[PDB]
C-alpha cells in the first residue's frame, strides 16, 4: 500500500529536509570509521512515503501515547539508518526484529544527527561498507536514510549501555544521552515499531571534502 511521492528539489519542503540533514552533520569520535570522511551530502533524491496503514498504525499508538503522558506525545523527526529501508517503508519498523545485543537492548534506533544514522546505513559500524567497492568511506555508491516521526511519549535517560528489551516502566523511549566520558551524540530508541514513521526517503551521497 505503499506509494512513493518524489519531492521537486524547488519543493521547500525538500529544501526542508535537506536543510535538517546537512545542518545536523558532526565530527565523530570515530575518526569517519563507520559512516565515511565528509562534511555535506550530495542529495539525490527526496521522496515522501504515503501508507494508510502505517499511518493509521502510528496514529492509533500516539494517541495511545499521549493519553498516558499527560496529552503529550512528545513527538521528534529523526534520523534512521539501516540495510532494511526497503522493508521499513512497505511494512514500518518490527521491533520482532531487534535483538537484546545492541547498546540499549531490542529496540529501534534514531538519531537527531543524519551522520550518526549515516553510521547505521551499511551495517553496525557501517558493516563492511559499500557492496561494490566494500569502502565505509564510499563517495560513489548511493546510500539512503529516513527522516522519521517517532512519538517519544516520556523518554528514560540512560548514560551507559544497557541491554533492555523494552521501555522501563512508566516509559515510552530510551533516550542515550551525551555524557562526560561516554556518549557523544544522543541516540533515541523505541521498543514498540508503531511508535514511529518512515516520513521521508532520503537517496544521497557523501561527498569527499
Ligand atoms: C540503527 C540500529 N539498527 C536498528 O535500529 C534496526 C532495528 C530493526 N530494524 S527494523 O526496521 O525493525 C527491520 C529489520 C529487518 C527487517 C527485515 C529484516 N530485518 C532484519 C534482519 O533486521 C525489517 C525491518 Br522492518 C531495522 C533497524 C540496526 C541497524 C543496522 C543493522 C542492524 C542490525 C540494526
Ligand atoms: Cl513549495
Ligand atoms: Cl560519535
Ligand atoms: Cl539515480
Ligand atoms: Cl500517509
Ligand atoms: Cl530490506
Ligand atoms: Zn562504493
Amino acid at each position: 500500500g505503499t506509494i512513493l511521492l518524489d519531492l521537486a528539489p524547488e519543493d521547500k519542503e525538500y529544501q526542508s529536509v535537506e536543510e535538517e540533514m546537512q545542518s545536523t552533520i558532526r565530527e565523530h569520535r570515530d575518526g569517519g570509521n563507520a559512516g565515511g570522511i565528509f562534511n555535506r551530502y550530495n542529495v539525490i533524491r527526496i521522496q515522501k512515503v504515503v501508507n494508510k496503514k502505517l499511518r493509521e498504525r502510528f496514529c492509533h499508538r500516539q494517541k495511545e501515547v499521549s493519553e498516558e503522558n499527560h496529552n503529550h506525545h512528545n513527538e521528534r523527526m529523526l534520523f534512521h539508518g539501516s540495510p532494511f529501508i526497503n522493508a521499513i517503508i512497505h511494512k514500518g519498523f518490527d521491533e520482532r526484529h531487534a535483538y537484546i545485543g545492541g547498546m540499549f537492548g531490542a529496540g529501534i534506533y534514531f538519531a537527531e544527527n543524519s551522520s550518526k544514522s549515516n553510521q547505521y546505513v551499511y551495517g553496525i559500524g557501517g558493516g563492511t561498507g559499500c557492496p561494490t567497492h566494500k569502502d565505509r568511506s564510499c563517495y560513489i555508491c548511493h546510500r539512503q536514510m529516513l527522516f522519521c516521526r517517532v512519538t517519544l511519549g516520556k523518554s528514560f535517560l540512560q548514560f551507559s549501555t544497557i541491554k533492555m528489551a523494552h521501555a522501563p516502566p512508566g516509559h515510552h523511549s530510551v533516550i542515550g544521552r551525551p555524557s562526560v566520558n561516554g556518549l557523544a551524540y544522543a541516540e533515541y530508541v523505541i521498543y514498540r515499531g508503531e511508535q514511529a514513521y518512515p516520513e521521508y526517503l532520503i537517496t544521497y551521497q557523501i561527498m569527499k571534502p
